[PDB]
């Protein structure tokens, strides 16, 4: 285990471009071992960073010397860890059925893989468990297929957990998979979707990573491929695609949290998807799910030039986000990745959209920074529930607009 005792997470404000440029100088001070939750982009866009205990003075002094304002969002990250660990301990249950699974606690890799096998066994005629590959540490990579028949019917892909530290995404992916086998046949509207389409749902899209955030390092985001030449492990799975690969927004340093890999599709966990998509070919909408920041995003990340379907994408996004907000009030923003979060090269949806999958969306779930990746387990179900309203609006649109 790594501990995060007295590590703080700072929210840095930048009022102009010169300040934005200073924060990305600090980002270049490798030996600070700074973990940027939400990196430098533009003035008025919030920069979140986790700084390790030793580095805190160095960061604070640099910031004040330049008159850049910061605030402390989380005064000690290890306390949030202790709270999480504490409630998984108390929630440690025994799911032999999906109706008795605890959806309101975080689970381990095994417990989720167990869940998939209990789900396909309870509803064999709807869900299937497809293995599309094996990760670097040899773990199988699974996809659930939800289908009422057909041969190569138009499908809808959802993935979750491409970045392992984002535990709200794998947890919501598990709630959705119960949800579909619940509302099929009982929800007139949702029943019409599955009568026409297939849904592919990949819950643990980065299994080696996910297990590592339970074993050794909670705050781990990359894969676990061990690379030629370094003490340094992993590549950022959402910098590894061949869309703007190696462009601005991805690091060439293997020790960086945003290191792209040696070549596009070098990671098994990504190349499995690329082969799945390129062999399926009738995938109509592609949704990749992250956290945090409460954003719904569409192409592009790597480039300022607009996607050709911009007006439509912006309207779906407008409708979806409004459906999400109608439940719990949770405020989202939307728009193209590069304008709404930052420029970042080699993303999933920039690739899929360039493969003709027009309805390519990326979510960033709750929250907007007070817990970040350590989102309280009591929010797992509200988060899944409201994002299902948005995920439905996109599915309905796919159905309608053939
Ligand atoms: C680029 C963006 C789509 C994503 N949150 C990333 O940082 O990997
Ligand atoms: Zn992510």
């Amino acid at each position: 285990k790594e501990d995060f005792v007295g590590h703080q997470v700072l929210r840095i404000s930048v009022d102009d471009e010169a300040q934005v440029q200073k924060v990305k100088e600090l980002e270049d001070l490798e030996h600070l071992q700074l973990d940027f939750w939400r990196g430098p982009a533009r003035p008025g866009f919030p920069i979140d960073v986790r700084v390790p205990f030793p580095s805190i003075q160095a960061v604070k002094v640099f910031l004040e010397a330049h008159g850049i304002r910061y605030t402390i969002m989380i005064e000690d990250v290890q306390l949030l860890l202790d709270e999480e660990q504490e409630q998984m301990f108390a929630s440690q249950g025994r799911a032999r059925t999906t109706s008795t699974f605890n959806y309101a606690t975080y689970h381990t890799l095994e417990e989720i893989y167990d869940f998939m096998d209990i789900l396909v066994a309870e509803h064999p005629a709807l869900v299937s468990k497809l293995q599309i590959g094996r990760s670097y540490e040899g773990r199988p990579i699974y996809v659930l297929k939800f289908s009422t028949g057909g041969s190569n019917r138009p499908a809808i892909w959802i993935d979750s957990g491409i970045h392992s530290r984002e535990w709200i995404t794998q947890a919501s992916g598990v709630w959705f998979a119960k949800k579909i086998t619940e509302n099929y046949g009982q929800n007139s509207s949702f029943t019409a979707i599955l009568d026409s389409m297939d849904i592919f749902l990949e819950i643990v899209t980065n299994p080696n990573g996910f297990a590592f955030t339970h074993s050794d390092n909670r705050l781990w985001r990359k894969t676990r491929s061990k690379a030629s030449g370094s003490l340094c492990v992993g590549s950022d799975s959402n910098r590894n695609w061949d869309a703007g690969f190696g462009g601005a927004g991805a690091s060439s340093s293997p020790c960086a949290e945003t290191y792209h890999g040696k070549y596009p599709n070098s990671e098994v966990e990504v190349k499995s998807i690329t082969d799945f998509v390129k062999n399926n070919g009738n995938i109509k909408a592609f949704i990749s799910i992250h956290s945090y920041s409460q954003l719904l995003l569409y192409p592009y990340g790597y480039k300022t030039q607009s996607p050709a379907d911009k007006s439509e994408l912006n309207q779906i996004a407008k409708s979806a986000v409004a459906a999400l907000k109608s439940l719990y009030g949770t405020s989202y923003k939307y728009g193209s990745i590069i304008t709404v979060i930052y420029q970042a090269s080699g993303g999933v949806i920039d690739w899929t959209y360039n493969q003709g999958i027009k309805y390519s969306f990326s979510f960033e779930l709750r929250d907007t920074g007070r817990r970040g990746f350590l989102l309280p387990a009591s929010q797992i179900i509200p988060t899944a529930q409201e994002t299902w309203l948005a995920l439905l609006t996109i599915m309905e649109h796919t159905l309608n607009n053939s």
